[PDB]
C-alpha cells in the first residue's frame, strides 16, 4: 500500500469543519504504525476538543457486529443462510420465501420503516429518541408497507432487515444481542471502548456529542447525544472508538471471527453502485487508485462514521465526524479512505 497522506488526511477535516462539522477526526492502524487526527470540538457548547479517543455512536455499522454474530452462529450448525426467516421466526414475514442470505444483504425487499420516521429530521429525532420499541413493534411497521421487490431480486438498504437479524440472534441464542455480542466480539477482541447499552441513553466515558443539523439551511444544531437508538437496536445502537472499530474490522478481514467459509460468504458482493458492493452486513467500497477497501459506514443523529480496512486487515481506517443530516460534511469525510489507503497524489 501507498503510504497514508496525513496532510490530505488534516485538509479533510479541516473542510468538513468549514462545511459544519463541529468536530472530525481519523485514526489509521498502517500495520502497526498509527496515525491519529482530529480537529474542533466534542461539545461545542463548552469548546473542549474532540480526539481520536472519544466514544461515539456508530449507527449502522452495528450491522458488520450482527452479521459477525449471524456467521458464527451459521458456523455452529444453528442457521442455513438459505433458510427462511420464518422458519425460525414462525409467522413473522408475510413471505416465506425471505431467506436470511436475503435479508442480511438487503434483498429482501422489507421497507425501511425509518423512511417514515425521519420524513422530518429533527420532528422525527424528537419523535424516537426517548421512545423504546420491540423488535417486533419496528417488524410491525414495516409490514405497514408492501414489500418493495421480489426476495432476493434487488438491493434496497433497509435497516428492517438488521431489526430481523437482531430477532434472529436472540430466538436462536436465547440471549439478549448485548450478550452476544460481548460474548463473541467485544470481550474475545478487548474492545474495551465498545458497549451496546439500549436502551439506555447515555454514553459511558468520555465521548464526542452529537450535533444534528436542521432541515433548515442555517438553522441551529441541535445536540442529539443521548438517545435509545431503540428504532435501530441490532441494525444501529453501537457505541464504540475509532481505535476499536479498526480493531474489529482487521480482525474481520484477516481471518480472526468466524470460518474462511463464513468469511466468504459474507464477501459476496451485490451491487450498490458502480464504486461499491455489498456483502452480508459489509461494505466494499472501491477507491481511486485501484484499492478495494471493506467495512461500514454509520449515519445516526449527530454522527457520521467510516470504518474500512484491506483486504488482509492489514491497514484500517475509522473517521467520525460529530454531525449528521449535512451531505457535504458526509461526502468529504469519505475522502480520509483516499488519503489513508491511497496517499499523495
Amino acid at each position: 500500500l501507498p503510504a497514508p497522506d496525513d496532510t490530505g488526511l488534516q485538509a479533510v477535516l479541516h473542510t468538513a469543519l468549514s462545511q459544519g462539522a463541529p468536530g472530525a477526526m481519523v485514526r489509521v492502524d498502517d500495520n502497526g504504525t498509527i496515525h491519529q487526527l482530529s480537529e474542533g470540538v466534542a461539545d461545542r457548547a463548552t469548546g473542549r476538543a474532540i480526539t481520536t479517543t472519544d466514544r461515539f455512536r456508530v449507527g449502522s455499522v452495528t450491522k458488520s457486529f450482527s452479521a459477525v454474530v449471524l456467521l458464527q452462529l451459521v458456523d455452529e450448525g444453528k442457521l442455513d443462510l438459505d433458510a427462511s426467516v420464518n422458519t425460525y421466526l414462525p409467522g413473522l414475514l408475510p413471505d416465506d420465501r425471505i431467506t436470511v442470505r436475503q435479508v442480511m444483504s438487503h434483498r429482501s425487499g422489507l421497507y425501511d420503516y425509518t423512511n417514515d420516521m425521519f420524513a422530518q429530521t429533527v420532528p422525527g429525532f424528537e419523535s424516537v429518541r426517548n421512545k423504546v420499541f420491540s423488535y417486533q413493534d419496528l417488524i410491525t411497521l414495516s409490514l405497514k408497507h408492501g414489500v418493495t421487490n421480489a426476495p432476493g431480486a434487488a438491493y434496497s438498504y433497509s435497516n428492517t432487515n438488521f431489526v430481523v437479524a437482531g430477532m434472529l440472534i436472540e430466538k436462536l441464542t436465547g440471549h439478549s444481542v448485548a450478550t452476544e455480542y460481548q460474548n463473541r466480539i467485544f470481550t474475545p477482541l478487548n474492545l474495551t471502548d465498545t458497549f451496546y447499552v439500549h436502551p439506555d441513553t447515555v454514553i459511558p466515558g468520555t465521548h464526542a456529542n452529537g450535533y444534528l443539523t436542521p432541515d433548515e439551511a442555517g438553522g441551529a444544531l441541535v445536540d442529539s447525544t443521548e438517545q435509545t437508538v431503540s428504532w435501530a437496536q441490532s441494525a444501529g445502537a453501537v457505541i464504540s472508538s475509532t481505535q476499536d472499530l479498526d480493531t474489529f474490522f482487521s480482525a474481520l478481514m484477516s481471518g480472526q471471527l468466524m470460518s474462511a467459509a463464513q468469511l466468504a460468504q459474507m464477501q459476496q458482493w451485490t451491487t450498490v453502485n458502480s464504486t461499491q458492493g455489498y456483502g452480508l452486513g459489509l461494505r466494499r467500497r472501491d477507491l481511486s487508485c485501484g484499492i478495494s477497501v471493506y467495512g461500514h459506514t454509520g449515519t445516526v443523529q449527530g454522527y457520521y462514521t467510516y470504518a474500512f480496512a484491506s483486504k488482509d486487515g492489514k491497514r484500517s481506517v475509522t473517521a467520525l465526524a460529530n454531525t449528521s443530516n449535512n451531505v457535504n460534511v458526509l461526502n468529504t469525510m469519505a475522502r480520509t479512505l483516499e488519503s489513508a489507503f491511497c496517499g499523495k497524489p
